[PDB]
């Protein structure tokens, strides 16, 4: 109807993306996970390997192995077809208080590492 | 991939529908009202009003003018081009403890009022 | 630990909160009905009628009977416990591409019928 | 009010733990790993080993390393606190179609492999 109010849920736009590298005839160099996540990020999104790395805000390849990057909840549900991947969620702040998510800084293809 | 864990949400299989029957000019009765619930919610999910009767399980003319059923989410969605309809949104219990919806009680059109 | 990712579920920051006159002894006129859902929305947020007037952005004595308010889930919650409330749900647009919520637009007591 | 319906969003309780092995010179075996995911979850939930172990239903420590485990979100919320914790989530079925989480079947410290 004109009046008809269907009810929207809310959404996310920070998305963490882990990988299996477990498997592996021989074990992925930290550069090399790095890498790797870079080309899943673009073969998910769609996109060039250089506009997936300005989408990508952190990663890990200790604590965890896995990437995180800006992107729609409907682009996300573009990753469950991808090889390699295992966990797809949200990201949450590992400081709240802050607004800071956790892992390895990730900025325009250079990665800071954090404690 | 084989081990993809998408987080995608939870599911509503309870959805809440309510009426505008502010603007005819033959104010509806209450059984007239409930009729027209069941109509609703046959041309919605594409099904008999005997059928939709039974997934329909609580309603109200007088605290408000709609009516519950169980339906998925992408049925519910259909019920947005409509006439009439208001809200489409997902029950919630009136007593969460009983796990129970507010509303008169409907069982296959015999109405409880509750106290 | 200083590196748990706690899952952060999305949230709700506009809320529509719908009313019950139906069991009153004189039904009361639109004006009547405004000042009450002020009067419930100051007693929800635990503020003046004054303050109350400022949150609200829409409501409907017709299509609907209920106000619309910036408020956080949290103090949403606050208002369960209020005489004649029904519903207390998420606001979401009737308009989605243009952001548009439903009802007659509130700006500080003023009321524009929207057509 | 006595009708008041406060919208509650659906609820988890399949929950996601991982953990942080990536410190240790000398890695823990599966078995030690495994016996960390049984010790996390018992304090966690405030329980006794063997009450945490009948909680639990799965658990990885190749293609993930972490453990899931039936517990409310405000019971999962408690892990935050705990060392070495990194995900808190929601779990969610590797295949929809048949309800099955991800991960090797815990019983009860029988691990199944499933690939």
């Amino acid at each position: 109807g004109a009046m008809t109010v269907l009810f929207e849920g809310c959404d996310y736009n920070h998305w963490l993306i882990t990988m299996d590298f477990s498997k592996e005839e021989t074990p992925k160099s930290p550069e090399e996970m790095v890498a790797a996540y870079e080309e899943t990020c673009a073969q998910g999104l769609g996109i060039s390997v250089e506009e997936a790395k300005q989408r990508m805000y952190a990663c890990s390849t200790t604590t965890y192995q896995g990437f995180q990057a800006i992107m729609t909840e409907q682009e996300s549900e573009k990753f469950k077809d991808l090889p390699g991947v295992v966990f797809i969620l949200p990201d949450s702040y590992i400081d709240p208080q802050n607004k800071e998510y956790g892992g390895d800084k990730y900025e325009n293809g250079v990665i800071t590492h954090r404690p």
